């Protein structure tokens, strides 16, 4: 028929190439299961699968290993796609990671990594990145080849428990240049004993909480 091609899709890039130019919720076939994700279809050519998004404090990111593994939140809003789904997606071919940030004054910034994957659960979903470029600054490279930690699974390189103080699940080092799964505060400045906000060291700094943050992936076709 004369209607556009339809899903479910291998990824947002496949939907984009089929002529779906509007961002929104798409169905992806990830492994043996179809999962709904937000696709950013306009920025930098589109085709970006959102795997993490912060924007309004509606979802608790201080949550269980099982929730970090399986995914939590909902794709129309704040969510975390899940370590296992992201492992499945990035276990097939090369991927670019795009990090999108916005501060409370409306300034935006972007980080790109040419290469992004996770080890499986048996290797604690260790992060692998590729070459960096972007205006945001490279505040994820310090987390390369770090295991994923949550408060009951302290795998970081800190004397104490990074997740306990910075409140995310993350590939904590000692402790972080970026904390995108941290506490979303209702303004850029907040009162806390710890740098626990949604921060990016090289874009507004570790004492700031960003208004919007998101992590997106797309197949990398050289
Ligand atoms: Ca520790």
């Amino acid at each position: 028929s004369m209607t556009k091609p339809v899903g479910p899709w291998q990824d947002c890039a496949e939907a984009r190439q089929a002529g779906h130019e509007q961002s929104g919720v798409y169905e992806l076939r990830v492994g043996r299961h179809v999962v709904s994700v937000w696709c950013e279809q306009q920025l930098e050519g589109g085709g970006w699968t959102v795997i993490q998004r912060r924007q309004d404090g509606s979802v608790n990111f201080f949550t269980t290993w099982q929730h970090y593994k399986a995914g939590f939140g909902r794709p129309d809003g704040e969510y975390w796609l899940g370590l296992e789904p992201v492992y499945q997606l990035t276990s097939r071919g090369d991927h670019e990671l795009l990090v999108l940030l916005e501060d409370w004054g409306g300034r935006g910034a972007r980080a790109h990594y040419d290469g992004f994957s996770l080890e499986p659960e048996s290797d604690h979903y260790r992060l692998r990145l590729g070459q960096y470029h972007g205006d945001a600054g490279d505040s994820l490279s310090w987390h390369n080849d770090k295991p994923f930690s949550t408060v009951d699974r302290d795998r970081d390189s800190y004397s104490g428990n990074c997740a306990l103080y910075q409140r995310g699940g993350w590939w904590y080092h000692a402790c972080a240049h970026s904390n995108l799964n941290g506490v979303w505060h209702h303004g850029g400045h907040y009162r806390s004993r710890y740098q626990d906000g949604v921060y990016w060291a090289e874009f507004r700094g570790g004492a700031y909480s960003l208004r919007k943050a998101a992590m997106l992936i797309r197949p990398l076709k050289l």
